[PDB]
């Protein structure tokens, strides 16, 4: 059987070459059916775990840690997430100034038309974290509402345990252990699903490179390069540096987190790969009281690779119109991109409405057929970028978790 | 830190004055945002508990009590609920004959138009208590279906325990304890949410008295007086008298239930305040077998304060047209106001579709522009009335719970 | 109190004669209200159990059995289900050639019109078995997705138990027992609901006989005869013969499965009676490892009696038009009848969309006003056919579950 680490990489390199070739020879649709369904199963199976593994592991990751200690972990990780997202958009702007994406290109106007979905009022996202029905939250996604109830129950159960009454102490344990039993069961399934990863990894990027890899060449190549080299440069300058400054090996970090990074790459789903993102943190050594809180929160808020795309997409649309953004305007993109990660938060369709308000704040509405036709070209290679963006998105989740685990013991 | 009981009453009085004054100066919209956001947080936090706390505490509240003893409690609490709801509408009419709401007022017709929602066939309400999917019921509200499944599981789990097999006895106990563990954990969160109450109590009635307290003067003053003095008169005549007649202290009842009475007043939700209503019952001394059944059922059926509003609203609309109701018609309001509590039961939009069939069964349809304009004015102070009605609504819920617990031991 | 087996049979016979007579004297509607509601309660009480009993007992059925053993069970019971479904459509045709349903009958055209609902692509049925949200699946029917997560959790919990750490071993046990606690409790409730069976059985076929029993005479009689004599001839030739050949007493098999046969008959719902169909398997001796997996799957795929209806329905329609089907065509009905069982699988409205695609494949589309007018007559006795078809539908579910358990220990 062997790997694990290597067998995944075989299907990733084999799938890309069998993707690019089979798709360039006309048969892109022959890859949509037949090939992709296998990759979907892998995505589904990993999603299958995302709800129980988050809920069960955080209820025990709150009995684990002191309530004041969990509040400190939260204050640090949120500060980490905001600054790392601010660096990605700053690096995205500066990468889109090294590479010119669509500098001498006048776009054909009148293609696909887009409508920007309304951003829900900031108050009603912050309030909607507190779930009216904890069962409800669980029953249908709702990652952030489930987080709130797991911690609240986890703090209550830790209180209920060390009560003087021992008839109530047995109730508090049996519940806690069973919930840990579910958690433990999920991590055990992760490994099982991970054995299927090579086939899914093969099929997923066999589809992406076939259906979208043919369109990579051209003026769209200068976009993909400015995104990828930007993603490459952020790992080596903002992660590898922050890991070193906090006394943890960068080389040993990528080795252990390679499972949670490749799945994130091929799946393009931050929460989708969250069981693997969590299992990698447990084998890293981090205590449940930290990673069962930080990683699911980071799956929603720490969109590092996305903000790096949102910098080089704002500049792509700008150059295609022939309007170059001034010194004071480049900082105003940085502001709203970070505030878009909170202005969306729990709300579904983030990566689309998040960019809608980013393009709007600098003065480039998505409703304008001039902008909409140019943004349509970006979408023609969106899954090529999404792979890289999602990989960097969860790298920062794990990098922050490890740094908060270091500022602990 | 102190109170609890006093600190909440600080936010209540200070919120009412800062509400009435800030709203009268035009800035009712400035209270709608900023201030109210902190009131909702409190409501959502309470409602967060309502589902697990109702399910978990009723499973162990059926493990507690004998299967014939629980059905006896049922037959007693139901006969209590119907007579107190019948006393509320009888008092609502008699207060609406002492006070005259809109006796010399001809209304401006053509304002807001209303359409009454259809009341589901009685058969398909009664049958709908037996839920088809217990996880379904839990997952989305459904207080009454959850009651049925909890008692059916609680009676089975109690049968399962004292079986001759000590492999199946351990199974029954682990489940019963873990469920109790959830229940005991929820009551523990109740106390924590209760610490935030003074900020919520403040913000909720600071909003209501700002946005709706300015319109309390006028002919609408005679309605609010006939509602409130009716509510005060029902507490002192129907609750206090029934508390005395069954041998339990009236004053000490108010002292221990004031927490579940103030939250009911500011939230204006019967189920919304059910975690506090239950916690006040356990601290009172009532067995889990009774209050885990009666209080959630009372949060649905026993709408005492509401039937008292439904009494003086039927009379407000009748006076605003000039049509005075007869000696044979006043009894027909009493009938359908009570049979409206069952004709809605589980169905959402109760307090509105209930009044719809009440007004219709005396000869005043809500479709008629003449009636519709007059009801529109009543809606102008609907929250002001909702505060008082909900308070009495949960009071009757507690009062019944105590009387049945006395006819026990 | 007595029966159980007899008191059901008292209501079944009594309900038939009181139905047929009460219906033939006009008052069919008077049976629809009044009488049916009681029979619906019975159906609802059973369906109440179907979700917990399926999940909870299957997790402790995957902990019961070896992971390879279960795969073998699956591979056998699936091959069983296919060969029995194929026999029923073969027997349907062979009974529909013995009886001539609608041979000399020309239909009046222009009546009810039918549109056939689309069959979901086979890929997105198979893939939709792996549930994205386990809580979701539970929360809203989803028998098959639940089956998959229940076996995956049961294999994970069994691995987790005999792990070399005794802090993780207690976690896996407490959960497994609590889940079993739930399973056990459900089986207990099944006994309680079964005490209400005579009232339900009586009311349910009191309705069906009154509102459809009168229309059984005429050319529609020859249809009901060819179906029922078909159903009888399939039990006495493919079950009794397939039981005998596997060393299991047929007469004693019917004795023990009678309670899960007479509920299936009056409910008309395969999943509806699954709590009884499971308890009857438990009392039969069969290991939870097998029946908690084979019976829920059988309630979905193994629709023997149905495919015996689809046999004599594809012939009633063909006879009413005058077009007679050739030797090779009769086989093409058989093929797509069996394939339709997987073509629908999880999807609701199966028994309809299944038939729709069965008719289309031989050359008689349901859209055709000729066909539609003839099929509108068959529907006139569709509950009278459904009763018998549902019986043979679960009889084949147990028969298979017995044969598989015989190929074991
Ligand atoms: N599914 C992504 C969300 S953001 C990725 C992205 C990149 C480029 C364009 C659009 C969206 C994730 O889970 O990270
Ligand atoms: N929220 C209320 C429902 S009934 C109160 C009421 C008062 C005035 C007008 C309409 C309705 C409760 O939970 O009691
Ligand atoms: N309720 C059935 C579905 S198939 C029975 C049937 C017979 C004749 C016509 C249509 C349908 C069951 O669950 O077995
Ligand atoms: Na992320
Ligand atoms: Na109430
Ligand atoms: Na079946």
């Amino acid at each position: 059987e062997y790997p694990v680490l290597q067998k995944i990489l075989i299907g990733l390199i084999l799938g890309a070459i069998v993707g690019l070739i089979l798709g360039h020879y006309g048969y892109a649709d022959a890859v949509k059916t037949y090939v992709k369904p296998f990759g979907d199963l892998f995505v589904r199976l990993l999603k299958m775990l995302v709800m129980p593994i988050v809920f069960a592991s955080l209820v025990v990751g709150a009995a684990s840690i002191s309530p004041a200690r969990l509040g400190r972990v939260g204050v640090k990780i949120v500060v980490y997430y905001l600054l790392t997202s601010a660096f990605a958009v700053t690096l995205g702007i500066i990468m889109a100034r090294l590479f010119n994406p669509g500098a001498g290109i006048h776009l054909a106007v009148g293609g696909q038309q887009f409508q920007p979905k309304q951003a829900p009022p900031l108050v009603k996202i912050l309030l909607d974290i507190v779930p009216t029905n904890p069962f409800g939250a669980l029953a249908n996604g709702q990652v952030l509402p489930t987080i709130f109830f797991a911690i609240i129950l986890g703090i209550a159960i830790t209180y209920l345990m060390n009560s003087e009454n021992e008839k109530v102490r047995k109730s508090a344990e049996t519940l806690l252990d069973a919930i840990n039993g579910l958690a433990e069961a999920m991590y055990k399934i992760v490994n099982g699903v991970m054995q299927y990863a090579p086939i899914g990894v093969f099929a997923l990027i066999a589809y992406v490179m076939a259906e979208q890899g043919v369109k990579v060449v051209g003026e769209l190549a200068k976009v993909t390069a400015a995104v990828y080299v930007g993603l490459t440069l952020q790992i080596l300058l903002v992660y590898f540096v922050l890991l070193k400054i906090y006394g943890i090996d960068p080389i040993s970090f990528i080795k252990k987190a390679k499972d949670a990074m490749l799945t994130a790459f091929v799946t393009r789903s931050s929460s989708g790969t969250l069981p693997v993102t969590m299992r990698v943190a447990k084998e890293m050594g981090i205590s449940e009281g930290i990673y069962s809180f930080t990683l699911p929160l980071g799956a929603t808020i720490n969109m590092d690779g996305t903000a790096l795309y949102q910098g080089v997409c704002t500049f792509f649309i700008a150059n295609a119109l022939g309007s170059h953004l001034t010194v004071g305007q480049q900082l105003t993109i940085v502001l709203t991109a970070v505030l878009a990660s909170i202005g969306t938060a729990g709300v579904p369709g983030a990566g689309a409405i998040m960019l809608a308000m980013v393009l709007e704040s600098v003065g480039l509405p998505l409703t304008d057929p001039n902008v909409a036709a140019a943004y349509a070209m970006i979408l023609g290679i969106d899954a090529i970028l999404d792979m890289g963006c999602t990989m960097v998105n969860v790298t920062g989740d794990l990098t922050g978790t490890a740094i908060v685990a270091k500022t602990e013991g």
